[PDB]
C-alpha cells in the first residue's frame, strides 16, 4: 500500500578493470515503499555483465550504462561503468633464462642465451601451437602471444640449445589475470 | 656444394576457419640443392600462427602472408592465408526446455516455459557470472554470451520455475568449436 | 484502456554488419488505450536500435532488442544475429594493381615489378608507408586488417615495372560501399 | 666487405595507438660494404613499419619488428608494445551537451531535458538515430563504442529542455585528434 516514488543508483559512475566487479545500490524512494524490487539491465553486455543483485563485472574495454528499474512504478535510474584496459605495466613470470612478460593482454615469452628456441603452447582446450622464437640478435629470443582474456589458461614449455645440446623445459600453466608475477 | 636457386610456397593461397590449420610446402630449386632448410614467418601473427615446419593455424579473422625464406641464398616466397569467420549457422546443443544455440562465436542460452530463468556460467578459469535471462514475452527466455574463441571452456547451469517451483539444472561444459551440436 | 501484453515482430532476424531490419511491437488489445513502446538493446556494440525499432548491425554477435510498453511496462524481445562480412574475394583494380576485399581485410597488390610500396591513410588517421611483401615471382601483396563499414582508405603505390619507378594516382576505397568483381 | 651482424635501436619501445618511434639498425663494421636493411613486423595488426624503420602503433599488443641485412641476411629485433588509450575522461562540449572521450568510447550527454535523441554518423557509414538513456534526474547519456584513431564522428541532438524541442548544429569529432578538457 506504499507506492514507489523514485530510484537512484550509487555509485552513479565507476571504473573497473577486466575481471573486476563493483556492487551497485538501487535506492528506492520513499524508504518505506511496499515494493522495493528492481530489475538491473545493461545496454552493452559485451562490455560489462550485471547480476540480478546489481553486481557489475568488467568483461571488455568500454563504457556502458547499468539501469535499475523499479518493479512498482517502472521508475529508472542508471550508472555509467567504464571497464578499463589491463595496465600496460610489464610483469615478469619466469627467471634469468626463460619465462613470460605479461604486458597488458599480450604475453612476451623469452629465452636468454640459446642457439635457437621454440615455444610449445596451448590456450584453454585449443590445440598445441609450435613456434620458432624470434632472434633478438645477441643469443636472446622472444615470442608474443596476443590478446588473452581474463581466465585464459596457457600451458607452455620451451625447447632451446644453451650449449651442450637442445633441452626441453618443464611445462608451466599461466592463467591470465590470476598468476602473480613480479611487477618489474 | 649445390647452391639454392629459388623457392615457392604451395598452396599459394588458402582459407582456414579459426582453430583450423593447413600444411604449407616450400619447394626449393634446384631439386638437389645442398641446403633445403627454410624459415617460415608470418606478418600478422594475431591472424595465423606458422610452425617451424610451415603448419599454419587460424587464430583470428583476417588475411595474412606466410613466407618461406631459404637458409642458403635467402630466397623468399609467400602464400596468402585467409582465416574465415566461424559460420553464422545456428547449432542447437540442448533440448526442448534449455540449452545453447552456437551462432558463430556468440552462444544464445535458452529456457522454454518458465516464470523466470537465470543463467550461471564461467569461462575458462574466470569467475561465476549470474544473469537474469531476458523474457521473450511468451514464457521463454534467452541470454547471449559474446565473442568466445576456439577452446573457450564454458561451464553453465540454469535456475528457473516451470510451475511447481524454482529448479536448478545439472551443470554442462561447452568447449567452443569442439562440442558437437545438432546443425538446425 | 490498459495494455495486457506485447511481442515483437520479427522475433529473430539475421543482418550483415551495416544492414538493418525494421522491428514492430504488437501490443495486446487494439482496444489497448496506449500502444507506444520504448526500444532498447542488451548489446549496443553488436546492434543499434532507433526510437522507432530500426535495428542496424554494427558488429558480429547475437543481441536482444526489447520493446517495453509506455502503458504497462510489459516487455518482449527479438534475438538479432549480426553475421560477419563474407570471406568472398572482391577485386577492385586492374591486372597491375588494386585491392582484394576479403571480408574486413584488404589485400593490396602490385603485379610485375622490382619493388612496390603502399602509401595509405584510413579516414582522418595518418599516412602509413609500407614496403609490399614479395611473393617470389615479381609480385607484391600487403594486407590492411580489420576495416569497419564506412572506413575510407586513400592510397597509391610506388613501384618500378622495369623502365623506372612510378607513383600511381590516389584512389579512395569506402569499406562496404566501393564494389568490384568477385572472380 | 661482408657484414658480420646487426642489432636494432631501440631494442624495446612502448607507443600509444596512433604514435610512432624511429627504429635504427646498426650493422657490425662501419667497414661493412653494404649497410642497407629490410624492416619487417611479426604482428602487422598491432604495428606498421615503414621501409626506413618508422613503427606506428595501430592497436594494443606487443610485436617484433626485425631488421635483416641486404648483405648477409643477419637479423635482429625490437619488441614494440602498443599501449591502449588512457581511460582518462576528456569533456568536449558545454554544461548542456557534448561527449566524454573515455579511452576509445564516447559518452554523449544531454543535461536538463524531457527526452534526448542522438543522430550520429561514423566516417562514410550510415546515420544512426538512438534515444539517449535516462539517468533518472533529467539527464541523458549514450556510449558509442570502440572508435579507432582517425574515426570521424558527425552528430547532433534532438532534445526538449521544456519550452519545446530543438535540433542542435552538427559537430565533427575526430578520434585522437579533437581535444577537450579533462576534469
Ligand atoms: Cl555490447
Ligand atoms: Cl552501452
Ligand atoms: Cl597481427
Ligand atoms: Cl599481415
Ligand atoms: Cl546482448
Ligand atoms: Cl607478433
Amino acid at each position: 500500500n506504499v507506492p514507489v516514488t523514485g530510484v537512484t543508483v550509487n555509485p552513479t559512475t565507476a571504473q573497473v578493470e577486466v575481471g573486476q566487479s563493483v556492487q551497485l545500490n538501487a535506492s528506492v524512494a520513499p524508504s518505506n515503499a511496499t515494493n522495493k524490487q528492481v530489475t538491473w539491465s545493461v545496454s552493452g553486455s559485451s562490455i560489462a555483465s550485471v547480476s540480478p543483485n546489481g553486481l557489475v563485472t568488467g568483461l571488455a574495454q568500454g563504457t556502458t550504462t547499468v539501469t535499475a528499474t523499479t518493479a512498482d512504478g517502472n521508475k529508472a535510474a542508471s550508472a555509467t561503468i567504464t571497464v578499463a584496459p589491463a595496465p600496460s605495466t610489464v610483469i615478469v613470470i619466469g627467471d634469468e633464462v626463460k619465462g613470460l612478460k605479461k604486458i597488458g593482454d599480450d604475453l612476451l615469452f623469452y629465452v636468454n642465451g640459446a642457439t635457437f628456441a621454440d615455444l610449445h603452447y596451448k590456450v584453454n582446450n585449443g590445440g598445441q601451437l609450435n613456434v620458432a622464437m624470434a632472434p633478438t640478435g645477441n643469443g636472446n629470443y622472444t615470442y608474443p602471444v596476443h590478446n588473452l582474456k581474463h581466465g585464459d589458461t596457457v600451458e607452455y614449455f620451451f625447447t632451446y640449445n644453451p650449449g651442450q645440446g637442445a633441452l626441453d623445459t618443464p611445462w608451466q600453466t599461466y592463467v591470465h589475470g590470476v598468476t602473480q608475477g613480479t611487477p618489474e
